[PDB]
């Protein structure tokens, strides 16, 4: 449930100009949760991939690393409400979203 929780802070700027949107994603929705729905592929290039729900829209990145993982889906949703991640010109393809 939500009373009786431990609460892990963890925090590290290990990357580069990237933690930016982890931060951005808990500033205008502090709070939030992300869980991993599955892993696949080798241990050396393992698929992390997350998942969380912010208005009602779930959204779900997978990466290199968890760590990454958590980055990539905060882009995502940023980007859908319109706001700057940093990324673009990055075309899809023929098929969208």
């Amino acid at each position: 449930g939500s009373s009786g929780s431990s609460g892990r802070k963890i925090l590290d700027s290990k990357a580069i100009d990237l933690m930016n949107a982890l931060m951005r994603l808990n500033q205008i929705r502090p709070g939030l949760q992300y869980k991993l729905l599955s892993q696949s592929g080798p241990v050396h290039a393992p698929v992390f991939t997350m998942s969380v729900d912010v208005d009602g829209t779930t959204y779900e990145a997978s990466g290199p690393s968890k760590k990454t993982a958590k980055l990539h889906v905060a882009v995502k949703v940023l980007q859908a409400m319109g706001y700057p991640t940093g990324f673009d010109a990055d075309i899809s393809g023929p098929s969208s979203g």
